[PDB]
């Protein structure tokens, strides 16, 4: 589009920073934020099956709109890269995790006009989950839960992204393991309840 | 009140009165009564254990909670809580006097504030510690007793008291564990110029067998 | 000019004048063209190779280059060029998307601007990749493949330019190192379009 | 006095003062004195004896103390002390001269400072040393010995100096560490060099340790 | 003079006047001619050597002096020199090029500042190289060679200059010991110029 315009993108840059109120949920019409996740696998890199400890590398695309953040995009850019300090992104935690979220990408979420925003950040982590089966042909099924740590269901509902297939599309091929099957189903923790994501990722060792 | 707790403008404009009136630096002293802070952990899961160095390896939330009423507000019609940056919040300088690591936060930083004052907050936290791992192997168990207390403030400034005194802890503990947990116990104890004020949680676990 | 390259209130003035002038969160894209970046991977050394899990260890300078002319001063009396500190400057955000650790970078954050508006970014970076190992006992070699992008911008906002390949590398690898290049391969390639170049390394254990 | 401690609007207002005159990156020294500052290592834990290569993983309580009187106040109605985070405050630049990693710090960062302008920091200090092992498994046990003194400042601008309580720390220490400890002695050590023309003051600390059994 | 050095306000406002002076980010060129950075490692201790990968883990102080005469000021009645956070002042963005792992710093980040405008900057560093290990176990041992330089800074900025056993520093706990300690200056192709230490060192025993 006009995509490549300097003062137009810094302008963007310029309006969403004082529109943006980074640590307050970005309600509309007073109804939870509607937050996606997605998971999709890249690596498996250790997996140990007498502590239950697998260790693995995945894009946790996630996705929400901010109404306010929008703009007439006639004659300007349809979308910018925001550093995600200079925006509200949601608190996610991983349930069963066991080591810090190490993010190997650049922290840059993209704001599209419509007032969507979408943080894909490239995440190396360690889970406890049942490893047992890993060596035979069925495999092993490890659970992640992936929720809002802080903001229950009437403030934040996590949802998974339409889409689950490709979910293993960039799998890499030199992994010791192979995926046999993923699925991404909502699920709710418990007054209050967590809305979270559970991916159920079902993977063998390659024999 | 539930109605108006997605109300943006609302959220934002508690978010500014609490930043204006909350101290960090300062505790939440109330009335020349000491602050009342109640930790209870909620254990998730022993990773790694040694029975030769007695060390090992746990991961459990850390439920604590305190109040400061200067930072209440009506919330009637208002959302009654709201997640503030903890380095916007004074919060208790706790430490494991048996820890042997720095305690790793696997969790995003945040308190709830609720509209009465009260405070919560509860990290993730995976830390290794130095205490009795001996009859782990036994039916019986091994006991790991650890000891959480206020590391600068004495006991006339604050106050640790445990909220969940005895259980399984079997809602929260991994069930893919190596080891399985047959008793929690948390009991108020004490150290001494002064005295500080702390929790003695002992974990009785097994390897399972 | 070289001539008047130390001079010191000179060189105070051209930081003051870049950071006064430069925008490190928006693309320096000039005339709606996409920031054109060159990158070039000079490899210093493999450290560690796993042939069970597939990982490799190595240290390399990732050469960066890409124009902004908005920056540019007229020397004809000042210093050439100066040293920035990299929060001051735009940098493109490049990834490896086979990275299975983060980027650990060796050396100081300093960018070289020069008086045509010329930025190079030089890091010495250590990093594991998870890349095909099979074959690094044998003559011919294992080949492993690390392929580098702009992790948020497309091809209309930031292109890759990779010189020169293969004629490296000789010229900087550890000589003592357990390993040794056979052949580098520096290739363009595409996925909206993400650009990216793909790197080759060649090499094989001593024997 | 002490039936003031929880007045927060005095605690608060002290804090005030205090970030007011404190000079954070200014040494303290109060009448072209050298600041006088008491160290005590006070031993938790050691876990990792490398009889190979002659290293030590051990767990202290650093004890620091020393005197600013800018920061004194009265204790007439407001609390005898309060807690401060030491980025607030001028802190002694104390290294230990055979540490082989970083200080690791496992404690909240904060000192208390009293009301009489006494500044105190005790830590609880993970860290590696490099020092002879040999004896480990013997009836005497092995010597490690740490020195901490000031890295940029010579003796007359800091002294270094062990603290009046010079048992400790034997008592803390774990009952559950492999180890157990002989003796620890903290004398007041002097080091002058070819490096620098000025002599800096520390504290030697003697670890006599060996392993049970 | 010494008499005064413990003066806190007159301390207080040598820092004050060094931070009201100081560029952090600008080469301190004096006449235009380059900084003369001096360099001088100073062994501490070798922890792991792997003859098999021709690796190193080292511990060294890192003396690293030069001059900026606007911080200089008349210690006539007042301190001779201070100490200043390294954030409040230039340092030489020195790297070695063959290390294999980011330097730890281990000691207090603060340099010396002298009255007369020298700065001192020596912290403890554990660092990691890649160098020749080989024939550690003989007698005659290996010989490590450490290139440290400028590394954005070219020859006509910047010039790094040499200033032994170092039997003062060097760790009697230590496996290893040290035979002999050279610093030699050498330049690298627009050029750089660095410092070789050559580390020349075997096994105890
Ligand atoms: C059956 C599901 C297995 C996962 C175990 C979860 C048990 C407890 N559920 C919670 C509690 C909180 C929580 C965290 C912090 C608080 O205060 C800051 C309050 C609640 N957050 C989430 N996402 N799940
Ligand atoms: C036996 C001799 C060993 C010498 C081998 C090293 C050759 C590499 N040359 C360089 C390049 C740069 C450099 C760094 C960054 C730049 O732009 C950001 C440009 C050049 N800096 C130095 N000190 N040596
Ligand atoms: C034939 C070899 C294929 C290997 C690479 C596969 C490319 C995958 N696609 C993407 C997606 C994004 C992406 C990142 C962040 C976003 O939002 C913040 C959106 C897209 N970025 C890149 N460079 N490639
Ligand atoms: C295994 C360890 C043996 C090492 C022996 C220790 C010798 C003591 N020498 C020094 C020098 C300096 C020093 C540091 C920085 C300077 O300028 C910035 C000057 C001197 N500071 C201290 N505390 N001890
Ligand atoms: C292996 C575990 C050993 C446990 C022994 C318990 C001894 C109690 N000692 C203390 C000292 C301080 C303390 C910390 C810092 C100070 O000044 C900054 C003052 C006291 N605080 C507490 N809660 N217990
Ligand atoms: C945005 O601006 C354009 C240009 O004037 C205008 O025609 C259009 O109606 C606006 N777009 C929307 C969706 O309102
Ligand atoms: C607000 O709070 C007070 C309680 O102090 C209550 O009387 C009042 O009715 C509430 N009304 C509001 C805010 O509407
Ligand atoms: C650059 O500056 C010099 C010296 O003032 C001048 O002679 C020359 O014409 C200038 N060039 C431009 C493009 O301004
Ligand atoms: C402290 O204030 C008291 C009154 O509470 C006064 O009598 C006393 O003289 C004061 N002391 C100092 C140090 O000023
Ligand atoms: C500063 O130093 C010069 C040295 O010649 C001397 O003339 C002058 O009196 C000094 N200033 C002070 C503070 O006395």
């Amino acid at each position: 589009k006009d995509d490549d315009d300097k003062l137009d993108r810094a302008d963007i840059l310029y309006n969403i920073r004082q529109t943006s109120r980074p640590d307050v949920i970005p309600t509309q019409r007073d109804r939870p934020v509607a937050v996606s996740v997605s998971l999709k696998f890249i690596n498996i890199l250790e997996v140990n099956e007498i502590t239950n400890e697998v260790d693995v590398v995945f894009w946790q695309q996630t996705t929400w709109s901010d109404r306010t953040l929008a703009w007439n995009s006639s004659h300007s850019p349809d979308q910018v890269s925001v550093p995600i300090s200079s925006l509200w992104v949601p608190d996610l935690a991983a349930y069963n995790a066991i080591s810090k979220p190490e993010v190997l990408t650049p922290q840059l979420a993209r704001v599209v006009s419509d007032g969507e925003v979408l943080y894909m950040p490239s995440i190396r982590q360690r889970f406890s989950c049942d490893v047992s089966g890993v060596d035979t042909e069925s495999g092993a099924t490890c659970r992640i839960k992936i929720g809002s740590w802080t903001h229950h269901s009437r403030e934040i509902s996590v949802d998974p992204t339409t889409e689950n297939s490709d979910d293993s599309e960039y799998f890499s091929q030199y992994s010791r393991f192979e995926i046999l099957d993923v699925t991404q189903k909502k699920n709710s923790v418990t007054p209050e309840a967590y809305e979270d994501v559970e991916v159920s990722l079902n993977f063998r060792k390659k024999g």
